[PDB]
């Protein structure tokens, strides 16, 4: 694999989106792999609906959290719908799915990078966006502006984002807190520091999905 990967550049990012007060960035970071997989192997990008799998999938919690993991296998079993057939409205509702016609897309399937090991994510990486997890909760982090982040941090995971690329010395993550945090909504996270859990826990949870 490549020393540097961005799928921004390959066109396989849509704009950085902002969760707002909802708990649902475990819904952006799985979405941001769904349009990532769907612009891979089709050549179409598009934005789909974070809102579909905080309402429908039945193993999250709405606004108070959910699994990346759930939402893939959602949209690999019955599939997800565009944004603007089902547009984020940051509140957990009544799952409308079955009201909004047709799904959009559809994935087969859900594969976990096997976790604590920074070459299997950057392997992934290297294939598609893949949604990963990490602490949030740090005032470093939270007021995160530039640069290669190195932390400080804990490997206490409570935040779902997407990894979009890579560096020799940092992996690239679209956050959903806006455009005005970070790098235009991104951040680069050190790695190749030895620690098996990455910095900020990074390479705790990371799952993306499988489309034929
Ligand atoms: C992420 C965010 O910052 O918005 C959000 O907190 C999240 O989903 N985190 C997530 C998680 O903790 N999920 C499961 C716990 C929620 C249990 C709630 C039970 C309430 C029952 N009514 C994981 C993936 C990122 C860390």
């Amino acid at each position: 694999i490549p020393e540097y990967v961005d799928w921004r550049q390959k066109g396989a990012v849509t704009p950085v989106k902002n969760q707002g007060s909802c708990g649902s960035c475990w819904a952006f970071s799985a979405v941001v792999t769904i349009e990532g997989i769907i612009k891979i192997r089709t050549g179409n990008l598009n934005e789909y609906s974070e809102q579909e799998l905080l309402d429908c999938d039945r193993r999250s919690y709405g606004c108070n959290g959910g699994y990346p993991w759930s939402a893939l296998q959602l949209v690999a079993q019955y599939g997800i719908h565009y944004r603007n057939t089902y547009p984020y409205e940051g509140v957990q509702r009544y799952c409308r799915s079955r009201e909004k016609g047709p799904y959009a897309a559809k994935t087969d399937g859900v594969r976990q990078v096997q976790p604590y090991n920074e070459g299997a994510l950057l392997y992934s990486i290297a294939n598609q966006p893949v949604s990963v997890v990490l602490e949030a909760a740090g005032k470093d982090f939270q007021l995160y502006r530039g640069g290669i982040f190195v932390g400080p941090c804990g490997n206490k995971v409570d935040h779902a984002v997407a990894a979009v690329g890579y560096g020799p010395n940092y992996i690239l993550i679209k956050n959903s807190w806006g455009t005005g945090w970070g790098e235009n909504g991104y951040i680069r996270i050190k790695r190749g520091t030895g620690n098996s859990y990455g910095v900020c826990g990074l390479y705790t949870s990371s799952f993306y999905p499988v489309k034929n």
